[PDB]
């Protein structure tokens, strides 16, 4: 009884980012650091791109990477994390460690 069941998301397993993603994150960060639109729709793409190489998946299926697709709410999580990495620390301010 009890079971496993989806809360919402975050760090699931079967997901990765990868190497060439992380430098598209920073590479994100280079330019904009409010996700406003372009930017972020962009980045899906630019890492749909990144990760479907590591795959040799066909780049007009470049979301065929299913398994790890680098879905929107993915790259909304990270820089979610980012701002929420301020955020906690930012009201409690004794929390270096533990995860700021």
């Amino acid at each position: 009884m009890a079971r496993i069941d989806p809360t919402k998301k975050g760090r699931r397993n079967r997901f990765k980012w990868g190497p060439a993603s992380q430098q598209i994150l920073f590479q994100a960060y280079e330019r904009q650091k409010n996700p406003s639109k372009e930017e972020r729709e962009t980045l899906v793409e630019e890492c749909n791109r990144a990760e479907c190489i590591q795959r040799g998946v066909s780049p007009s299926q470049a979301q065929g990477l299913g398994s790890n697709l680098v879905t929107e709410v993915r790259v909304y999580n990270w820089f979610a994390n980012r701002r929420k990495e301020e955020a906690f620390r930012h009201k409690l301010a004794m929390d270096t460690y533990k995860l700021n």
